[PDB]
């Protein structure tokens, strides 16, 4: 059993002798190391316990300053970002984010500061539909770090996986349909994945956030106004590193062999199997590669 007392104390990443932290834990020495074994790294030099972030920790105001007027929460350890942005709906606006350094509930030893981690509020008119959403949050991400993507909702380096993405739907009546999106893109994790220290060495966590999320904003304007239009299925071409290739599609019913033939206007999958174009929905549907 995690003690999240005990991280949350920790995680300023600054020395904290037992006497504070033996508040937190009962046992404490057996609590260290089941933290130790989620991947967390404490080190005790001494009489200091230290938790170690993989990469620098992340300003607030930094990001609240570049990412003007949309309104930042930063918590170093979190259950959830996208349980924080439900939690918290009445009191936010497009674009209100909720940043943090690890999420307790979610890679299995995930590193602390070793993500760009961050969850959204966005709204959009009751009656406009949200098919290919998840596609234009990928294909931002992609443009942005000059990477691939693979349907539905996946972000590629080398055919693996750069991070993933999860949209949810609120269950609040706003008139309007609210949507908490979340976003987790490796950068430095230690060790099938990829991580955007490989493609960049020197980039900084501070400054790809604000650059990510403001083209995430632009596309999801843009899909306000053309919807999943001509132009976008080109951009989708241009980063899909599944364009044209022999795919294998898993379904409830099975696999469906084919060759990739892009997408539709709603997002659909669309594979040749035999003489005719089968369509495929997203969550119902995984892509692999024959």
């Amino acid at each position: 059993m995690m003690n999240f007392t005990l991280l949350t104390y920790l995680a300023d990443c600054q020395p904290k002798v037992r006497s504070e932290l033996e508040k937190f834990s009962k046992n404490l020495e057996e609590d260290i190391q089941q933290l130790r074994e989620i991947g967390l790294d404490i080190l005790v030099d001494g009489q200091d316990y230290r938790l170690v972030p993989m990469l620098p920790l992340l300003n607030p105001q930094q990001i609240s300053t570049a990412l003007f007027p949309y309104s930042i929460h930063y918590q170093p350890i979190i259950s959830s970002t996208n349980e924080w942005i439900l939690q918290n709906i009445l009191s936010l606006k497009k674009g209100d984010l909720c940043v943090a350094e690890y999420q307790t509930a979610g890679q299995w030893l995930s590193p602390f500061a070793g993500q760009i981690m961050f969850s959204f509020y966005w709204a959009f008119d009751p009656k406009k539909s949200i098919e290919g959403l998840s596609l234009v949050i990928g294909l931002a991400i992609a443009e942005v770090l000059n990477v691939q993507v693979k349907w539905p909702n996946d972000i590629l380096f080398d055919e693996r996986k750069l991070g993933g993405i999860l949209v949810e739907i609120a269950n609040h009546k706003n008139g309007m349909l609210n949507l908490v999106i979340g976003i987790g893109i490796n950068v430095s994790l230690s060790k099938p994945y990829a991580e955007v220290c490989e493609i960049d060495p020197d980039v900084e966590r501070q400054t790809l956030l604000p650059k990510l999320i403001q083209h995430l904003y632009t596309r999801l304007n843009i899909f306000e106004q053309n919807g999943i239009d001509e132009e976008f299925q080109q951009a989708w071409q241009s980063y899909n590193a599944f364009s044209n290739s022999e795919i294998n599609v898993l379904t409830e019913q099975g696999v469906i062999s084919g060759i990739e033939q892009g997408i539709d206007e709603r997002g659909y999958l669309k594979v040749l199997c035999g003489n005719k174009i089968q369509m495929f929905n997203g969550g119902e549907v995984s892509l692999r590669k024959k």
